[PDB]
C-alpha cells in the first residue's frame, strides 16, 4: 500500500497546503501562532 493507509499519501491530497512548496509555501502555511509550544 501507500505511505498513508487512509487514502493517498498525506493529509488527504498533496500540492495543496505546505508540502509540495517548501521554499516559501510553507513559510506562508506557518501562518501565525497557536502551531505549537516552542512558538
Amino acid at each position: 500500500c501507500p505511505e498513508e493507509i487512509r487514502d493517498q499519501l498525506l493529509d488527504f491530497h498533496e500540492d495543496l497546503m505546505t508540502h509540495c512548496g517548501i521554499e516559501l509555501d510553507e513559510d506562508g502555511s506557518l501562518d501565525g501562532s497557536n502551531d505549537l509550544t516552542i512558538r
